[PDB]
């Protein structure tokens, strides 16, 4: 599924996506650039943090800078967070059950959704105003292993500054609320359908490794059959991690021959 909020503050928001206790499980957040928006201002692979965050305060490396102070606040709004968040029964089998290969199969779902939702990519220029196409974004992905519930859950923070190229100048994303024309508003109208998307493409390559799949809920909500997803469903990094082992083992699941009965029934 796909939630969607609004980046709180420039600072605060580094410090979260970037915080080692997010990603502790995982051991790492796996971070990089994405979006057309991106590679025209040459970020690539990895995320710097001050970079990140001067971004999210409209400060671009290119020189451009969208800030806009008013007695020590900011009022140009840093941007959205979209969360990509995989089934309880993948986020599982990758981060306590070993396949790495399914936290790659996440990536690339989540890399090829959005995608598309580049492609809302606009900004308000008035002549009235109107929303033009602009295609382009700049997003930092980041890697999650937790839920507010302290349950396992394998998600990407897909974070699309507010900043887009149009004419060759940077300007801020589309915001129109009466007639819906906006970015954010169009990604909201296809919340549902990006889900949609994301949870296809990864389902698809779930099931190109061996592995079986089950509808549980609307829209194609689905879990790989036979993990106990009822355990991990109703601090200290460490202990939590300890404990998710624990309560898995109690399950009495058996998963390297979960795997290996998908290895020998796949290819
Ligand atoms: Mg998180």
């Amino acid at each position: 599924m796909m939630s969607i909020a609004q980046v709180r503050s420039a600072g605060s928001a580094g410090n979260f996506y970037t915080d080692k206790d997010n990603y502790y499980v995982l051991g790492s957040m796996g971070e990089r650039w994405a979006g057309r928006g991106a590679e025209q201002l040459g970020l690539q692979g990895s995320v710097d943090k001050d970079v990140f965050t001067r971004l999210l305060e409209g400060r671009l490396p290119d020189g451009a800078d969208l800030s806009r102070m008013q007695d020590g606040s900011n009022r140009h709004r840093p941007g959205y967070d979209l969360t990509f968040s995989a089934p309880k029964s993948v986020s599982m089998m990758a981060m306590l059950g070993g396949d790495k290969r399914l936290i790659d199969a996440h990536n690339q779902a989540v890399d090829f959704a959005v995608r598309q939702v580049e492609a809302l990519a606009s900004t308000r220029v008035m002549t009235q105003s109107e929303t033009v196409l602009t295609g382009n974004l700049v997003m930092a992905l980041f890697n999650h292993d937790t839920s507010r519930d302290q349950e396992p859950q394998l998600h990407t923070h897909a974070v699309v500054a507010n900043v887009t190229q149009h004419n060759g100048e940077w300007k801020t994303l589309s915001s129109d609320k009466v007639g819906k024309t906006g970015f954010i508003e169009n990604v909201y109208a296809n919340q549902i359908a990006f889900g949609r998307l994301y949870r296809e493409k990864l389902k698809e390559q779930v099931e190109a490794l061996g592995y079986e799949t089950e509808v549980v809920g609307k829209h194609g909500m689905w879990e790989m059959p036979g993990v106990p997803v009822e355990a991990f469903s109703g601090v200290d990094p460490e202990i939590k991690m300890a404990e998710w082992m624990q309560t898995l083992k109690e399950t009495g699941f058996d998963i390297r021959a979960y795997r290996d009965a998908a290895d020998q029934r796949a290819d």
